[PDB]
């Protein structure tokens, strides 16, 4: 790197020693090297670059966002300082841009990307950036305004051409978007091995039914994004067993599969009571795992908070699910109504952890024509009798029928999760 001015040139001696404090581990000697030499050589940039650098790690190791915006500023005034190395600036101010991202200072870093690019307009890698920048914000069009004309002057940057796909799919070009999402990963270009885009990529070809995806998921897992081609949630805790479909006495929550068997009919009936006397408190779902058809639901529990709202609606049920925090506990599961309608079809996809097993509890099940999916085993309901799986595998369901199905979703945490671990892990 070409870091050394002229103007700064002259003290590499002393500089140095700042340098040495400081990949010591003596960080607080070092920023007050600096600053000293700031006092002492006040136009230097290389001196005030370290400065930043110096309360950079003093904010790593302090953990302080309020320090950290301090090295922030300093980053910048390294660009004030006349006769500065292009490189030392362009270092400089990446790595405020970085920090700014860090701390969401999202329009701020692109403020920072734009100023990046104007003074380097022959860095691709610093338009690429700056397309991030872009996303960051929502400016989706700009973002792809970026990306083309990088690719028009290197049609193969595969950084470029994934975030180009990434961004084409997000506009509804699914089809479009898959080209440019697998030659850009292929291409092995740095930024283009990120768990985000093979996630896109097998999305998309499953939308557009390409059976080759499961070859991508396959090659996310021998890459690490993917626990494995069926497994792909991303919040994850090693060691817990991993199975599409479980059994009640498997996950040793025989108690509460029973609570939900026996009283099925009392759950049923409340449920059904709120679709007639409150039909509005059936909230529809993912709009984006919404293929087609009418799919609602409505929760009682969220993330382990009880929405008080709805159990006034349905009471008793609320008083049975009280007697078992395995499942109203579960921090990282919801307990929910949830009804889907004929001609509804939810799109593959799995849930975000795999510290949740899955129930499904059969209220209101037609006799033929719904049926879902977990991995490789297709499965169908029985009113009052209880489905679990693991929904951090890939699943996806049909309601080809001539009448509404209702179930009743209820999350447990994982068996093998300890009581330390329920505790301690964020919802
Ligand atoms: O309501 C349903 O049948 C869909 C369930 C589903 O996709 C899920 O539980 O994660």
């Amino acid at each position: 790197p070409k870091l050394l001015n002229k103007f700064d040139k002259t003290i590499k001696a002393e500089l140095d020693a700042a340098e040495k404090l400081r990949k010591r581990g003596k960080i607080e000697e070092a920023v007050n090297a600096f600053k000293e030499l700031v006092r002492k050589y006040p136009q230097s940039p290389r001196a005030r670059y370290g400065k930043a650098q110096c309360e950079d790690d003093l904010a790593e190791k302090r953990r302080s966002n309020e320090v950290l915006r301090g090295a922030i500023e300093t980053y910048q005034e390294v660009a004030s300082l006349p006769d500065v190395p292009a490189d030392l600036l362009k270092l400089s101010l990446k790595r405020r841009s970085d920090r700014q991202q860090f701390l969401g200072h999202m329009r701020g870093s692109l403020l920072t990307l734009q100023r990046l690019v104007q003074l380097f307009p022959n860095d691709t890698s610093l338009k690429n950036d700056l397309g991030v920048g872009y996303l960051l914000i929502g400016d989706n069009d700009n973002a792809k305004k970026v990306y083309e004309e990088v690719l028009s002057v290197t049609p193969n940057d595969g950084f470029a051409k994934v975030h180009y796909g990434f961004i084409l799919k997000a506009q509804n070009k699914i089809a479009e978007s898959i080209p440019y999402l697998k030659e850009g990963i292929e291409s092995g270009d740095p930024g283009t091995d990120d768990g985000r885009f093979y996630f896109h990529l097998g999305d998309a070809m499953q939308r557009v039914g390409n059976k080759e995806a499961y070859k991508w998921y396959e090659l996310g897992h021998k890459r690490g994004h993917f626990a494995s081609v069926w497994q792909r949630s991303l919040y994850n805790v090693n060691g817990l067993k991993a199975q599409p479909w479980w059994t009640p006495k498997e996950t040793g929550y025989t108690e509460l599969v029973k609570s939900l068997e026996r009283n099925w009919k009392l759950i049923r009936d409340e449920g059904l009571a709120v679709m007639d006397k409150a039909k509005g408190l059936f909230l529809p779902e993912d709009e984006n795992l919404r293929e087609k058809g009418d799919w609602s639901q409505f929760t009682l529990w969220q993330q382990g908070r009880r929405n008080e709202n709805a159990c006034k609606g349905a009471p008793k049920t609320c008083t049975l699910l009280e007697k078992f925090p395995e499942t109203t506990g579960c921090r990282r599961g919801q307990i929910k109504y949830s009804i889907m309608h004929p001609g509804t079809h939810v799109w593959p996809h799995t849930g975000p952890t795999n510290c949740r097993l899955r129930m499904h509890l059969g209220l209101v099940i037609p006799k033929e024509g719904c049926k879902i999916r977990c991995a490789n085993e297709t499965k169908t309901w029985e009113e009052g009798k209880v489905l679990i799986f693991d929904d951090s595998f890939e699943h996806e369901v049909w309601q080809d029928a001539s009448s509404f199905r209702l179930i009743f979703i209820v999350d447990v945490w994982h068996p093998e999760l300890t009581p330390q671990q329920r505790r301690s892990l964020p919802a």
